């Protein structure tokens, strides 16, 4: 399953995913994608930051579901 992550300049990513993946393992995938470390990422779905420990499935996020990526510094 593809979902699709924005960042704030609008470059727009794609990822490959299963429900079950967590949202630490989404960040990972970022980070093996674009360099960027999980503890710099925020994700946003339904305008919620999305909690690390959780699943896609539990946000109901959907095949080609677009999430938000804030990059942030550690605070």
């Amino acid at each position: 399953m593809q979902i699709f992550v924005k960042t704030l300049t609008g470059k727009t990513i794609t990822l490959e995913v299963e429900p079950s993946d967590t949202i630490e393992n989404v960040k990972a995938k970022i980070q093996d994608k674009e360099g960027i470390p999980p503890d710099q990422q925020r994700l946003i779905f339904a305008g919620k930051q999305l909690e690390d420990g959780r699943t896609l499935s539990d946000y109901n996020i959907q095949k080609e579901s677009t999430l938000h990526l804030v990059l942030r510094l550690r605070g």
